[PDB]
Parts: C-alpha cells; structure tokens; sequence
C-alpha cells in the first residue's frame, strides 16, 4: 500500500535471446514508467531497441526449459511482443540475496525483480477505458 517501488527508474547489464538468433545478447537494460530501452554499452551511443510497455503482450510461462544445447541456465521469463518472442532470464544456480552477483543483473533473484517491474508496469499505467 505505497506508490514507491522499482519501475520508475531502473538500469542494468541483462541478457536475452529471441528464437530466431538464439545468440545470446548482453546490453544495458533500462525501463522507466515511459517506455524500455536497451543500451549496447554504457558509453551512451545511439539506441539499441524500443520495447514501449504497450508493445509487451504479456509473459509467458516457464515451462519451455530449453535456452542452448546443453547446460543449467534456464531462463526466468520471456517478452512476447507483436514483432517476436524475447527470452530474458538467466538462472546460475542460487536462490538468496547477493548485492555481489546482482550488480551486474545476472541470476534469478535479480531477474525475479526485472520482470516483476517490467509486468507491474504494463498494470500501473491507465488502460482504455
């Protein structure tokens, strides 16, 4: 019951992949109560992609356990969107809090928070009505 939480304003090292290029991608991920943007590099060159809230259908479910040919690092959610299927997440194998290894945005717990802001985004805003 507050209005402050992640969403307004949130950046960080994130990797995907869509189905079509499976080759994995590391960038800056940013989202804001605007719209999401992805940053090849902190430098601050011109934009990677726009994913606007309204783009994001919805999320779907974890079910599909398979990312590369063989390994143990399953993804947490995926962006369906109009364009194509994105697939973010990366489990290493570690369920607990750990400023350390959650800098960066790598891991389930940190990935946990993304998605959540990502989705309560698409709810906080007003809908046509």
């Amino acid at each position: 019951g507050s209005s402050g939480s992640s969403g307004m304003v949130k950046e960080g090292w994130m990797v995907h992949y869509t189905s079509r290029d499976n080759l994995r991608k590391r960038h800056y991920w940013r989202l804001d109560s605007k719209c999401l943007t992805l940053f090849q590099n902190e430098s601050g060159s011109k934009y990677y992609k726009e994913i606007p809230l309204s783009e994001i259908l919805r999320i779907s479910s974890p079910r599909d356990f398979t990312n590369i040919s063989q390994g143990s690092n399953p993804h947490c959610f995926e962006i369906i969107t109009d364009t194509m299927v994105y697939f973010v997440g990366e489990n290493n194998g570690d369920s607990s809090h750990n400023p350390v290894l959650a800098a960066t945005g790598v891991g389930l717990d940190v990935a946990q928070s993304w998605e959540k802001a990502i989705r309560q985004a698409l709810m906080s805003g007003p809908s046509s009505g």
